[PDB]
């Protein structure tokens, strides 16, 4: 996160940090938690993972000096990527984690709702970006979980700042005209939350953008609302 602020323990307590343990153990994503045994990625996230063996999901977590060897974690048991992904750019950057285990929901982890289909008129006002990743393009994995309040953009506005990309109703986008604030590297897979009527919802999924922060570069996100017949459909049993 670039422009942003530690976080207070819990106060994104959807937020997951999805590790992979080869070839030794890092931070790989954000996540968030939308069900029992259910994350929600960006598909972008699991390029050259063969296995979901090597993926750990941590939960609860505020700053990664938790996460050690004791620690205790989620496994993995199916990584499912929306058929139509090819690339974060092009769209589709979704995927689902199916824990082995289930969660437990308490003050320190539990679940973001989806948005309605009835939301898609909802002016957001309060959204926030967070993550462990990188404070500028060049940089490491943070800490402490970062936080950055960043308005929307239309649609059309976003096309004018990438008319290299065909930027779809299936994405969105978020930033300030005069860059400074945004997500970056390590941040994608988190969630984009905004807040409306005391109500968090999961409007988007960290996808991509060009550098990070810069001026007339919004960050890109999957646009989750249209994404909610998917999820649904795949987070059905057999
Ligand atoms: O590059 C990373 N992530 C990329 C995506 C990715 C994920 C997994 C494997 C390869 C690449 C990312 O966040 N991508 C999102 C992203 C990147 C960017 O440069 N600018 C942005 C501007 C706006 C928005 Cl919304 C997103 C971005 C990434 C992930 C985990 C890491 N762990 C480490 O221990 C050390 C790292 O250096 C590291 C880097
Ligand atoms: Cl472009």
């Amino acid at each position: 996160i670039v422009g942003g602020t530690a976080s207070v323990r819990g106060e994104w307590p959807w937020q997951v940090t999805l590790h992979t343990t080869s070839p030794t153990q890092r931070h790989l994503c954000g996540g968030s938690i939308i069900g029992n045994q259910w994350i929600l990625t960006a598909a972008h996230c699991f390029y050259g993972v063969e296995s979901p063996k090597i993926l750990r999901v941590y939960s609860g977590i505020l700053n990664q000096a938790e996460i050690a060897e004791d620690t205790s974690f989620f496994g993995v048991q199916e990584i499912i990527i929306h058929d139509q992904y090819k690339m974060a750019e092009s769209g589709y950057d979704i995927a689902l984690l199916k824990l082995e285990t289930t969660v437990n929901y308490a003050d320190s982890q539990r679940p973001i709702s989806l948005p309605s289909k009835g939301d898609r008129n909802v002016i957001y006002t309060d959204c926030w970006v967070t993550g462990w990743g990188y404070r500028k393009l060049r940089d490491k994995i943070q800490n402490t979980l970062q936080k950055a309040k960043i308005p929307l953009v239309t649609n059309e506005e976003c096309q004018k700042r990438y008319r290299g990309h065909k930027i779809t109703h299936k994405m969105i986008c978020a930033g300030y005209r005069e860059g400074g604030k945004d997500a970056c590297k390590g941040d994608s897979g988190g969630p984009l939350s905004c807040k409306h009527n005391e109500v968090w919802h999961l409007v988007g999924i960290t996808s991509w953008g060009e550098g990070c922060a810069q001026r007339e570069r919004p960050g890109v996100y999957t646009n989750v609302v249209e994404y909610v017949d998917w999820i649904l459909e795949k987070t059905q049993a057999v």
